[PDB]
């Protein structure tokens, strides 16, 4: 099916972090109208991570997803230290489609088979953070600080097994370069799933995207080319149909 163009944001107190460009819209900062926005011009889907601090975070993260699904008609995921059942339970009644989940899916992996079981895998996103350690793709958890010593190839397998719905692939080696999307991190994941692969890190302009989906990712997900208007969504859309990418225009 089409190939898929997500935002991302990243949020804290109830504002996006460094805000963005858009000196259109009321609130530049605001994740809520941002969201919106994008979702009129042509994201397919959006992310919303949250680094609240913790006395306001399940407040803060249940209110932003209550706004967003009230305001906003394409899917949307949420995520940022969601580590337990419960929680993601909360949130995706509240009004998320997905969640994600990253450090605490490596660490109980039957967390992703919990949630599942509720509210079926395609609720579930599992992020990814993966790097090049001494020839091999290693996973690493809390925020890149951990080698977990888990190979990404054993890792993707298992998490597929437990019942996720898709998997985004951050390429730690990538992270802030605008150099491309990690292409041979994609290439190396695609045959060892069946799960939509969402490429995330490294996009700098619109023709790393399509090499993105050359690579065979499903997906593609950026957040500051957008936010700052490096990369214009629309043209980005058009330039992809141009060269033969299938995407999308009770």
């Amino acid at each position: 099916l089409a190939k898929r163009i997500d935002a991302a944001l990243i949020m804290k107190d109830g504002r996006v972090v460094k805000g963005s460009n858009f000196e259109n819209l009321r609130d530049s900062g605001d994740p809520v109208e941002l969201g919106k926005f994008y979702s009129e011009i042509g994201i397919d889907e959006l992310s919303f991570w949250d680094i609240t601090a913790s006395v306001e975070k399940r407040k803060t993260m249940l209110e932003l997803v209550e706004k967003v699904a009230e305001q906003i008609d394409i899917p949307f995921t949420v995520g940022g230290g969601i580590h337990d059942f419960e929680t993601a339970s909360e949130l995706i009644l509240r009004g998320a489609d997905k969640v994600e989940i990253n450090t605490a899916a490596v660490e109980n992996p039957s967390l992703i088979t919990q949630i599942a079981q509720t509210f079926g895998s395609q609720a579930v996103v599992v992020y990814i953070a993966a790097k090049r350690v001494d020839g091999e793709f290693m996973v690493f958890t809390y925020s890149g600080k951990k080698n977990t010593g888990i190979l990404l190839r054993d890792w993707v397998v298992e998490v597929e097994k437990r019942g996720a719905g898709e998997i985004v692939l951050g390429s730690i080696d990538r992270l802030g370069t605008k150099s491309g999307y990690d292409t041979e991190m994609i290439r190396f994941v695609r045959p060892l799933t069946t799960l939509p692969i969402i490429a995330h890190r490294g996009a700098g302009k619109m023709e790393h995207f399509l090499e993105a989906f050359l690579a065979g990712a499903d997906a593609a997900k950026a957040d500051s080319v957008f936010h700052f208007r490096e990369i214009d969504v629309r043209e980005l859309k058009e330039y992809l149909k141009k060269h033969g990418v299938n995407v999308r225009l009770h």
